[PDB]
Protein backbone atom coordinates (compact mmCIF):
# COMPACT_ATOMS: atom_id res chain seq x y z
CA UNK A 1 0.00 0.00 0.00
CA UNK A 2 2.83 2.43 1.01
CA UNK A 3 5.32 0.35 -1.48
CA UNK A 4 4.02 2.68 -3.84
CA UNK A 5 5.56 6.03 -2.97
CA UNK A 6 8.68 4.07 -1.87
CA UNK A 7 9.16 3.47 -5.59
CA UNK A 8 8.30 6.92 -6.57
CA UNK A 9 11.34 8.57 -4.47
CA UNK A 10 13.25 5.53 -5.89
CA UNK A 11 12.30 6.37 -9.76
CA UNK A 12 12.72 10.06 -8.48
CA UNK A 13 16.48 9.35 -7.00
CA UNK A 14 17.74 7.20 -9.73
CA UNK A 15 16.39 9.92 -12.13
CA UNK A 16 18.56 12.30 -10.26
CA UNK A 17 21.03 10.39 -10.60
CA UNK A 18 21.13 10.57 -14.43
CA UNK A 19 21.05 14.25 -14.49
CA UNK A 20 23.61 14.80 -12.54
CA UNK A 21 25.78 12.68 -14.99
CA UNK A 22 24.39 14.63 -17.92
CA UNK A 23 25.10 17.92 -16.00
CA UNK A 24 28.66 17.27 -15.30
CA UNK A 25 29.55 15.99 -18.85
CA UNK A 26 27.68 18.91 -20.37
CA UNK A 27 29.84 21.17 -18.64
CA UNK A 28 32.76 19.92 -19.81
CA UNK A 29 31.49 19.28 -23.59
CA UNK A 30 30.65 23.07 -23.01
CA UNK A 31 34.32 24.05 -22.70
CA UNK A 32 35.06 22.68 -26.00
CA UNK A 33 35.76 18.87 -24.54
CA UNK A 34 34.59 16.15 -26.38
CA UNK A 35 33.11 12.56 -24.46
CA UNK A 36 32.75 9.24 -24.84
CA UNK A 37 31.92 5.93 -22.18
CA UNK A 38 33.42 7.57 -19.46
CA UNK A 39 36.30 9.68 -20.84
CA UNK A 40 37.05 13.36 -21.82
CA UNK A 41 38.75 14.26 -25.04
CA UNK A 42 40.35 17.30 -26.27
CA UNK A 43 41.31 17.84 -29.88
CA UNK A 44 43.64 20.84 -30.42
CA UNK A 45 43.88 23.48 -32.58
CA UNK A 46 47.45 24.07 -32.75
CA UNK A 47 49.95 21.86 -34.04
CA UNK A 48 52.99 20.75 -31.37
CA UNK A 49 55.76 18.08 -31.05
CA UNK A 50 54.58 14.69 -29.43
CA UNK A 51 56.23 16.06 -26.07
CA UNK A 52 54.78 19.64 -25.99
CA UNK A 53 51.51 18.39 -26.78
CA UNK A 54 52.36 16.03 -24.05
CA UNK A 55 53.09 18.63 -21.84
CA UNK A 56 49.97 20.17 -22.66
CA UNK A 57 48.29 17.38 -22.17
CA UNK A 58 49.39 17.30 -18.67
CA UNK A 59 49.02 20.84 -18.28
CA UNK A 60 45.46 20.22 -18.66
CA UNK A 61 45.16 17.28 -15.85
CA UNK A 62 45.45 14.92 -18.81
CA UNK A 63 47.48 12.75 -21.06
CA UNK A 64 47.55 12.04 -24.69
CA UNK A 65 44.78 9.75 -25.23
CA UNK A 66 45.57 6.04 -24.88
CA UNK A 67 43.51 3.56 -27.26
CA UNK A 68 42.18 0.63 -25.15
CA UNK A 69 39.16 -0.87 -27.32
CA UNK A 70 37.75 -1.37 -30.91
CA UNK A 71 34.96 1.54 -29.92
CA UNK A 72 37.52 4.37 -28.13
CA UNK A 73 39.49 3.24 -31.54
CA UNK A 74 36.31 4.06 -33.81
CA UNK A 75 35.80 7.54 -31.72
CA UNK A 76 39.00 8.30 -32.32
CA UNK A 77 38.98 8.20 -35.95
CA UNK A 78 35.73 9.46 -36.93
CA UNK A 79 36.07 12.24 -34.01
CA UNK A 80 39.23 13.24 -36.24
CA UNK A 81 37.54 13.86 -39.17
CA UNK A 82 40.68 13.10 -41.85
CA UNK A 83 42.91 15.64 -39.96
CA UNK A 84 45.84 14.32 -38.47
CA UNK A 85 46.46 14.17 -34.20
CA UNK A 86 49.48 12.97 -32.47
CA UNK A 87 48.09 10.07 -29.76
CA UNK A 88 49.82 8.48 -26.50
CA UNK A 89 51.96 6.06 -29.32
CA UNK A 90 55.11 6.26 -28.48
CA UNK A 91 58.19 4.21 -28.13
CA UNK A 92 59.79 3.15 -24.55
CA UNK A 93 62.22 0.87 -22.88
CA UNK A 94 65.63 -0.88 -24.51
CA UNK A 95 63.26 -2.39 -26.77
CA UNK A 96 61.86 0.06 -28.98
CA UNK A 97 58.39 -1.54 -27.58
CA UNK A 98 55.12 0.63 -28.00
CA UNK A 99 53.71 2.38 -25.05
CA UNK A 100 51.08 4.10 -23.93
CA UNK A 101 52.34 7.83 -22.08
CA UNK A 102 49.57 7.61 -19.85
CA UNK A 103 50.39 4.03 -18.72
CA UNK A 104 48.29 2.07 -20.30
CA UNK A 105 49.76 -1.61 -20.53
CA UNK A 106 50.31 -2.02 -24.66
CA UNK A 107 47.58 -4.54 -25.75
CA UNK A 108 49.95 -6.05 -29.05
CA UNK A 109 47.21 -8.54 -29.78
CA UNK A 110 44.34 -6.18 -29.73
CA UNK A 111 46.87 -2.90 -31.74
CA UNK A 112 47.25 -5.11 -34.95
CA UNK A 113 44.27 -4.34 -36.26
CA UNK A 114 44.80 -0.57 -35.33
CA UNK A 115 47.68 -0.18 -37.93
CA UNK A 116 47.65 1.60 -41.22
CA UNK A 117 48.69 -1.51 -43.35
CA UNK A 118 52.49 -1.59 -43.48
CA UNK A 119 53.00 0.46 -40.36
CA UNK A 120 54.52 0.99 -38.13
CA UNK A 121 57.70 1.21 -40.85
CA UNK A 122 59.60 3.15 -39.11
CA UNK A 123 61.02 5.34 -41.96
CA UNK A 124 64.56 6.90 -41.45
CA UNK A 125 64.50 4.82 -38.78
CA UNK A 126 63.98 8.01 -36.59
CA UNK A 127 59.66 7.03 -36.03
CA UNK A 128 59.43 6.49 -32.32
CA UNK A 129 56.23 8.35 -31.80
CA UNK A 130 51.97 6.98 -33.28
CA UNK A 131 49.68 9.26 -34.15
CA UNK A 132 46.31 8.46 -35.75
CA UNK A 133 46.00 9.42 -39.64
CA UNK A 134 44.23 7.22 -41.89
CA UNK A 135 39.97 7.62 -41.66
CA UNK A 136 40.01 3.92 -40.97
CA UNK A 137 39.70 1.58 -37.63
CA UNK A 138 43.77 0.79 -39.25
CA UNK A 139 44.42 4.35 -38.66
CA UNK A 140 47.60 4.97 -36.64
CA UNK A 141 51.07 5.56 -38.35
CA UNK A 142 54.71 6.18 -36.77
CA UNK A 143 56.08 9.35 -37.71
CA UNK A 144 59.31 11.52 -35.85
CA UNK A 145 58.58 12.53 -32.53
CA UNK A 146 60.06 15.86 -33.75
CA UNK A 147 57.04 16.98 -36.75
CA UNK A 148 54.22 18.62 -35.25
CA UNK A 149 50.19 17.63 -35.34
CA UNK A 150 47.31 18.61 -33.55
CA UNK A 151 46.97 15.89 -30.90
CA UNK A 152 44.40 14.17 -28.54
CA UNK A 153 44.03 14.90 -25.09
CA UNK A 154 42.28 12.56 -22.48
CA UNK A 155 40.96 12.10 -19.32
CA UNK A 156 38.35 9.84 -17.13
CA UNK A 157 35.52 11.55 -15.91
CA UNK A 158 35.45 11.55 -12.15
CA UNK A 159 32.57 12.55 -9.90
CA UNK B 1 -5.64 9.22 -2.72
CA UNK B 2 -4.55 7.27 -5.43
CA UNK B 3 -5.92 9.93 -7.90
CA UNK B 4 -3.01 12.29 -7.39
CA UNK B 5 -0.69 9.66 -6.91
CA UNK B 6 -0.59 8.09 -10.43
CA UNK B 7 -0.18 11.55 -11.43
CA UNK B 8 2.93 11.86 -9.65
CA UNK B 9 3.80 8.91 -12.06
CA UNK B 10 2.91 10.35 -14.40
CA UNK B 11 4.52 13.40 -14.32
CA UNK B 12 7.89 11.33 -12.94
CA UNK B 13 7.22 9.18 -16.43
CA UNK B 14 7.35 11.93 -18.86
CA UNK B 15 10.48 13.55 -17.25
CA UNK B 16 12.67 10.32 -17.66
CA UNK B 17 11.25 10.30 -21.55
CA UNK B 18 12.87 14.46 -21.08
CA UNK B 19 16.06 13.09 -19.60
CA UNK B 20 16.92 10.16 -21.69
CA UNK B 21 15.85 12.54 -25.07
CA UNK B 22 18.85 15.17 -23.60
CA UNK B 23 20.96 12.43 -22.75
CA UNK B 24 20.92 11.30 -26.62
CA UNK B 25 21.31 14.80 -27.89
CA UNK B 26 24.29 15.54 -25.27
CA UNK B 27 26.09 12.21 -26.33
CA UNK B 28 26.20 12.79 -30.31
CA UNK B 29 26.95 16.48 -29.21
CA UNK B 30 29.69 15.11 -27.68
CA UNK B 31 31.31 14.09 -30.31
CA UNK B 32 31.76 16.47 -32.26
CA UNK B 33 27.94 17.01 -33.73
CA UNK B 34 25.63 19.93 -34.14
CA UNK B 35 21.91 19.48 -33.38
CA UNK B 36 19.08 21.55 -34.28
CA UNK B 37 15.16 20.45 -34.59
CA UNK B 38 15.23 16.48 -34.35
CA UNK B 39 18.29 16.60 -37.04
CA UNK B 40 21.73 15.88 -36.18
CA UNK B 41 24.39 18.25 -38.21
CA UNK B 42 28.41 17.93 -38.77
CA UNK B 43 30.04 20.66 -39.44
CA UNK B 44 33.47 19.70 -40.77
CA UNK B 45 36.95 20.64 -40.07
CA UNK B 46 38.85 19.30 -43.35
CA UNK B 47 37.55 20.15 -46.88
CA UNK B 48 36.37 18.06 -49.83
CA UNK B 49 35.28 17.85 -53.36
CA UNK B 50 31.18 17.20 -53.31
CA UNK B 51 31.85 14.03 -54.10
CA UNK B 52 34.42 13.17 -51.57
CA UNK B 53 32.16 14.99 -48.77
CA UNK B 54 28.74 12.74 -49.35
CA UNK B 55 30.72 9.64 -49.16
CA UNK B 56 31.89 10.93 -45.99
CA UNK B 57 28.64 11.80 -44.67
CA UNK B 58 27.64 8.32 -46.18
CA UNK B 59 30.10 6.29 -43.92
CA UNK B 60 28.24 8.41 -40.68
CA UNK B 61 25.35 7.46 -41.89
CA UNK B 62 23.92 10.72 -42.81
CA UNK B 63 24.17 12.71 -46.22
CA UNK B 64 25.23 16.46 -47.07
CA UNK B 65 22.54 18.42 -45.63
CA UNK B 66 19.24 19.48 -47.15
CA UNK B 67 17.43 22.65 -46.08
CA UNK B 68 13.44 22.04 -45.65
CA UNK B 69 12.99 25.43 -43.77
CA UNK B 70 14.01 28.81 -43.33
CA UNK B 71 14.31 28.08 -39.56
CA UNK B 72 16.65 25.29 -41.06
CA UNK B 73 18.39 27.53 -43.41
CA UNK B 74 19.47 30.29 -40.49
CA UNK B 75 20.51 27.81 -38.24
CA UNK B 76 22.76 26.62 -40.99
CA UNK B 77 24.10 30.05 -42.42
CA UNK B 78 24.57 31.35 -38.82
CA UNK B 79 26.56 27.92 -37.79
CA UNK B 80 28.40 28.29 -40.97
CA UNK B 81 30.16 31.00 -38.89
CA UNK B 82 31.48 33.15 -42.47
CA UNK B 83 33.26 29.85 -43.33
CA UNK B 84 31.30 28.18 -46.96
CA UNK B 85 30.37 24.69 -46.78
CA UNK B 86 29.11 21.92 -49.40
CA UNK B 87 25.50 21.05 -49.23
CA UNK B 88 23.12 18.49 -50.41
CA UNK B 89 22.40 20.77 -53.64
CA UNK B 90 23.51 18.80 -56.68
CA UNK B 91 22.03 19.05 -60.26
CA UNK B 92 19.86 16.48 -61.95
CA UNK B 93 18.77 16.36 -65.31
CA UNK B 94 19.34 19.67 -65.14
CA UNK B 95 16.86 20.38 -62.17
CA UNK B 96 18.54 21.13 -58.57
CA UNK B 97 17.35 18.62 -55.75
CA UNK B 98 18.98 16.91 -52.94
CA UNK B 99 20.85 14.44 -52.58
CA UNK B 100 19.37 12.95 -49.64
CA UNK B 101 16.09 12.64 -51.59
CA UNK B 102 14.44 15.21 -49.92
CA UNK B 103 11.93 16.52 -52.80
CA UNK B 104 13.76 20.12 -53.82
CA UNK B 105 10.52 23.17 -53.65
CA UNK B 106 11.58 25.40 -56.33
CA UNK B 107 9.77 27.93 -54.78
CA UNK B 108 10.75 27.57 -51.43
CA UNK B 109 14.47 27.24 -52.25
CA UNK B 110 14.12 30.94 -54.76
CA UNK B 111 14.45 32.43 -51.17
CA UNK B 112 17.71 30.34 -50.23
CA UNK B 113 20.00 31.55 -53.12
CA UNK B 114 22.63 34.29 -53.06
CA UNK B 115 20.73 37.40 -55.23
CA UNK B 116 22.37 36.42 -58.78
CA UNK B 117 22.93 32.85 -57.92
CA UNK B 118 22.90 30.02 -59.46
CA UNK B 119 24.81 31.95 -62.11
CA UNK B 120 26.27 28.17 -63.32
CA UNK B 121 29.77 30.51 -63.95
CA UNK B 122 31.99 28.42 -66.63
CA UNK B 123 28.82 26.73 -67.45
CA UNK B 124 30.10 24.09 -64.91
CA UNK B 125 28.74 25.08 -61.39
CA UNK B 126 26.28 21.99 -60.48
CA UNK B 127 26.54 21.73 -56.66
CA UNK B 128 25.34 23.82 -54.09
CA UNK B 129 27.27 25.22 -51.18
CA UNK B 130 26.62 27.79 -48.36
CA UNK B 131 28.66 30.98 -48.17
CA UNK B 132 26.94 34.21 -47.61
CA UNK B 133 26.30 35.31 -43.56
CA UNK B 134 22.36 35.36 -44.44
CA UNK B 135 19.33 33.63 -45.27
CA UNK B 136 20.36 34.11 -48.91
CA UNK B 137 23.29 31.65 -48.37
CA UNK B 138 23.70 29.19 -51.07
CA UNK B 139 26.18 29.60 -54.49
CA UNK B 140 26.29 27.19 -57.06
CA UNK B 141 29.70 26.24 -57.49
CA UNK B 142 32.23 23.29 -59.81
CA UNK B 143 31.50 20.13 -58.09
CA UNK B 144 35.24 19.67 -57.89
CA UNK B 145 35.65 22.55 -55.76
CA UNK B 146 36.97 21.82 -51.87
CA UNK B 147 35.06 23.42 -49.31
CA UNK B 148 34.22 22.09 -45.85
CA UNK B 149 30.74 20.77 -45.39
CA UNK B 150 28.09 19.61 -43.72
CA UNK B 151 26.13 16.44 -42.90
CA UNK B 152 22.83 15.50 -41.75
CA UNK B 153 21.10 12.66 -39.68
CA UNK B 154 17.51 12.49 -38.03
CA UNK B 155 18.01 12.12 -34.42
CA UNK B 156 15.90 8.96 -32.81
CA UNK B 157 15.48 7.83 -29.67
CA UNK C 1 -0.76 5.47 14.98
CA UNK C 2 -2.93 6.42 12.38
CA UNK C 3 -2.56 10.07 13.05
CA UNK C 4 0.85 10.60 12.25
CA UNK C 5 0.46 7.92 8.88
CA UNK C 6 -1.25 10.73 7.44
CA UNK C 7 0.77 13.47 8.39
CA UNK C 8 3.96 11.73 7.20
CA UNK C 9 2.18 10.32 4.27
CA UNK C 10 1.45 13.76 3.49
CA UNK C 11 4.46 15.16 4.06
CA UNK C 12 6.35 12.99 1.83
CA UNK C 13 4.30 13.26 -1.33
CA UNK C 14 4.40 17.13 -1.05
CA UNK C 15 8.08 16.71 -0.99
CA UNK C 16 8.04 14.25 -4.04
CA UNK C 17 5.82 17.07 -5.27
CA UNK C 18 8.37 19.61 -4.88
CA UNK C 19 11.10 17.79 -6.36
CA UNK C 20 9.19 16.54 -9.13
CA UNK C 21 8.59 20.35 -9.96
CA UNK C 22 12.09 21.26 -9.23
CA UNK C 23 13.51 18.60 -11.45
CA UNK C 24 11.46 19.95 -14.77
CA UNK C 25 13.41 23.78 -13.67
CA UNK C 26 16.57 22.05 -13.82
CA UNK C 27 15.58 19.84 -17.21
CA UNK C 28 14.78 23.40 -18.44
CA UNK C 29 17.86 25.03 -17.88
CA UNK C 30 20.14 21.73 -19.00
CA UNK C 31 17.95 21.78 -22.42
CA UNK C 32 18.50 25.52 -22.95
CA UNK C 33 22.71 25.52 -22.24
CA UNK C 34 22.42 22.26 -24.62
CA UNK C 35 20.52 23.52 -27.38
CA UNK C 36 22.98 26.42 -27.29
CA UNK C 37 25.48 24.19 -27.42
CA UNK C 38 24.59 22.45 -29.67
CA UNK C 39 24.64 25.40 -32.48
CA UNK C 40 28.51 25.44 -31.62
CA UNK C 41 28.32 27.66 -28.93
CA UNK C 42 30.34 27.21 -25.66
CA UNK C 43 28.92 27.86 -21.99
CA UNK C 44 30.72 28.71 -19.12
CA UNK C 45 29.63 29.99 -15.58
CA UNK C 46 26.02 32.08 -16.25
CA UNK C 47 27.47 32.40 -19.91
CA UNK C 48 27.65 32.07 -23.24
CA UNK C 49 30.71 32.26 -25.42
CA UNK C 50 31.15 32.13 -29.29
CA UNK C 51 34.69 31.37 -30.75
CA UNK C 52 34.86 32.51 -33.94
CA UNK C 53 35.88 30.58 -36.79
CA UNK C 54 36.59 33.80 -39.53
CA UNK C 55 39.18 36.33 -38.24
CA UNK C 56 37.77 40.05 -38.44
CA UNK C 57 39.27 43.64 -37.32
CA UNK C 58 37.76 44.70 -34.36
CA UNK C 59 35.09 46.81 -35.17
CA UNK C 60 34.20 44.03 -37.64
CA UNK C 61 34.53 41.49 -34.87
CA UNK C 62 32.19 43.67 -32.31
CA UNK C 63 29.52 43.97 -35.10
CA UNK C 64 29.42 40.50 -35.66
CA UNK C 65 28.69 39.99 -31.73
CA UNK C 66 26.20 42.30 -31.73
CA UNK C 67 24.43 40.33 -34.60
CA UNK C 68 24.29 37.62 -32.31
CA UNK C 69 23.09 39.47 -29.62
CA UNK C 70 26.05 39.99 -27.51
CA UNK C 71 29.58 41.97 -27.52
CA UNK C 72 33.08 40.94 -27.68
CA UNK C 73 34.02 39.20 -24.17
CA UNK C 74 34.81 41.13 -21.03
CA UNK C 75 37.03 39.57 -18.84
CA UNK C 76 35.80 39.46 -15.27
CA UNK C 77 37.43 37.35 -12.86
CA UNK C 78 40.54 34.88 -12.77
CA UNK C 79 38.24 31.93 -13.52
CA UNK C 80 36.71 33.20 -16.90
CA UNK C 81 40.10 34.35 -18.02
CA UNK C 82 41.70 31.41 -17.22
CA UNK C 83 38.38 29.83 -18.97
CA UNK C 84 39.22 31.45 -22.27
CA UNK C 85 42.67 31.53 -22.73
CA UNK C 86 42.38 27.55 -22.20
CA UNK C 87 39.53 27.81 -24.68
CA UNK C 88 41.59 29.71 -26.86
CA UNK C 89 43.55 26.56 -27.50
CA UNK C 90 46.87 28.63 -28.43
CA UNK C 91 44.99 30.62 -31.20
CA UNK C 92 44.40 34.77 -30.94
CA UNK C 93 41.35 35.82 -29.78
CA UNK C 94 40.04 39.69 -30.22
CA UNK C 95 38.26 40.31 -26.75
CA UNK C 96 36.42 43.43 -25.42
CA UNK C 97 39.34 45.24 -24.76
CA UNK C 98 39.21 48.83 -26.46
CA UNK C 99 41.07 51.97 -25.54
CA UNK C 100 40.00 55.48 -25.77
CA UNK C 101 42.45 56.50 -28.76
CA UNK C 102 45.80 57.78 -27.82
CA UNK C 103 46.52 57.79 -23.68
CA UNK C 104 42.41 57.23 -23.77
CA UNK C 105 41.83 54.51 -21.09
CA UNK C 106 40.99 50.90 -21.58
CA UNK C 107 37.66 49.73 -21.51
CA UNK C 108 35.34 46.97 -22.13
CA UNK C 109 32.70 47.06 -24.89
CA UNK C 110 30.06 45.57 -22.94
CA UNK C 111 30.55 48.32 -20.47
CA UNK C 112 31.79 45.89 -17.38
CA UNK C 113 33.87 48.45 -15.67
CA UNK C 114 37.89 48.08 -16.70
CA UNK C 115 39.17 47.00 -12.54
CA UNK C 116 42.76 48.77 -13.65
CA UNK C 117 44.13 46.84 -10.58
CA UNK C 118 43.08 43.52 -11.50
CA UNK C 119 43.78 43.97 -15.28
CA UNK C 120 47.36 44.35 -14.03
CA UNK C 121 47.79 40.72 -14.05
CA UNK C 122 45.95 39.54 -17.27
CA UNK C 123 48.11 41.68 -19.82
CA UNK C 124 51.26 39.53 -21.21
CA UNK C 125 54.52 41.07 -19.45
CA UNK C 126 55.26 44.30 -20.91
CA UNK C 127 52.05 44.86 -22.61
CA UNK C 128 49.45 46.99 -23.09
CA UNK C 129 52.87 48.47 -25.28
CA UNK C 130 51.32 50.31 -28.11
CA UNK C 131 53.83 49.83 -30.38
CA UNK C 132 53.49 52.21 -33.42
CA UNK C 133 50.96 54.47 -31.17
CA UNK C 134 48.64 52.31 -33.00
CA UNK C 135 47.28 49.42 -31.02
CA UNK C 136 43.46 50.56 -29.72
CA UNK C 137 42.42 46.93 -29.05
CA UNK C 138 42.90 43.77 -26.95
CA UNK C 139 42.86 39.99 -27.85
CA UNK C 140 44.05 37.08 -26.12
CA UNK C 141 47.56 35.49 -27.47
CA UNK C 142 49.50 33.71 -24.74
CA UNK C 143 48.39 30.75 -23.33
CA UNK C 144 48.27 31.84 -19.26
CA UNK C 145 46.65 34.25 -16.83
CA UNK C 146 48.70 36.92 -18.21
CA UNK C 147 47.45 36.74 -21.63
CA UNK C 148 46.38 40.13 -23.34
CA UNK C 149 47.77 42.01 -26.03
CA UNK C 150 47.28 45.55 -27.49
CA UNK C 151 47.20 45.52 -30.96
CA UNK C 152 45.96 47.57 -34.24
CA UNK C 153 42.18 47.64 -34.51
CA UNK C 154 42.50 46.46 -37.69
CA UNK C 155 44.36 43.68 -37.20
CA UNK C 156 42.24 40.36 -38.23
CA UNK C 157 41.61 37.95 -35.76
CA UNK C 158 39.73 35.45 -34.72
CA UNK C 159 36.88 36.71 -32.04
CA UNK C 160 35.22 35.82 -28.64
CA UNK C 161 31.83 37.15 -28.57
CA UNK C 162 29.95 36.58 -25.32
CA UNK C 163 26.15 36.71 -23.85
CA UNK C 164 23.96 36.00 -20.26
CA UNK C 165 22.52 33.04 -20.02
CA UNK C 166 19.13 33.84 -19.52
CA UNK C 167 16.65 30.86 -18.38
CA UNK C 168 13.52 30.40 -20.52
CA UNK C 169 11.85 30.27 -17.20
CA1 LIG D 1 55.47 5.44 -40.66
CA1 LIG E 1 27.81 30.56 -58.70
CA1 LIG F 1 51.17 45.11 -28.06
Amino acid sequence: LNTKIRALQGSLENMSKLLKRQNDILQVVSQGWKYFKGNFYYFSLIPKTWYSAEQFCVSRNSHLTSVTSESEQEFLYKTAGGLIYWIGLTKAGMEGDWSWVDDTPFNKVQSARFWIPGEPNNAGNNEHCGNIKAPSLQAWNDAPCDKTFLFICKRPYVP
